[PDB]
């Protein structure tokens, strides 16, 4: 679905994530959280954050953006082919935690607000398009296995 210049336009500003990537992590589920409470729901161990100001204090939350970033830079970097990387993922929000569609294009939307503030001379507008492909490349594919996994997302 992407050119090999929008792959690299991804990699190069998913580089910039791998020198923070538990900052980056934190800002954004804390982006996530505060412009979709209802998407705070989801989390046991985080629901009981009212607050950014909460949010921001929790190591646990941090520790969890590490972990979701972490993934996700891996099926980044599988680039077109991130079949065998996405079905876990797929798997596990599919069953242990059902996670929505609509969520997983929330927190796209967080990830690509939070590469613009961070940085910007690495996420102008054809850097942001190509990231906004790579992005929806990977709901798409997710979606697929959701409905093999009987999950209606
Ligand atoms: C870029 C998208 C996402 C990635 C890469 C990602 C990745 C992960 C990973 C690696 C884990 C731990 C292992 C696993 O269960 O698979 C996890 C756990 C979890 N995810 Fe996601 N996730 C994403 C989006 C979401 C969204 C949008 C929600 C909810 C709105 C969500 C809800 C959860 C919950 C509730 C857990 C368990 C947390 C816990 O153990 O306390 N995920 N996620």
């Amino acid at each position: 679905g992407l050119s090999d210049g929008e792959w690299q336009q991804v990699l190069n500003v998913w580089g910039k994530v791998e020198a923070d990537i538990a900052g980056h992590g934190q800002e954004v589920l804390i982006r996530l959280f505060t412009g979709h409470p209802e998407t705070l729901e989801k989390f046991k161990k985080f629901k009981h954050l009212k607050t950014e100001a909460e949010m921001k204090a929790s190591e646990k939350l941090k520790k969890h953006g590490t972990v979701v970033l972490t993934a996700l830079g891996g099926i980044l970097k599988k680039k077109g082919h991130h079949e065998a990387k996405l079905k876990p993922l797929a798997q596990s929000h599919a069953t242990k935690h059902k996670i929505p569609i609509k969520y997983l294009e929330f927190i796209s939307d967080a990830i690509i607000h939070v590469l613009h503030s961070k940085h910007p001379g690495d996420f102008g507008a054809d850097a942001q398009g190509a990231m906004t492909k790579a992005l929806e490349l990977f709901r798409n594919d997710i979606a697929a296995k959701y409905k093999e996994l009987g999950f209606q997302g």
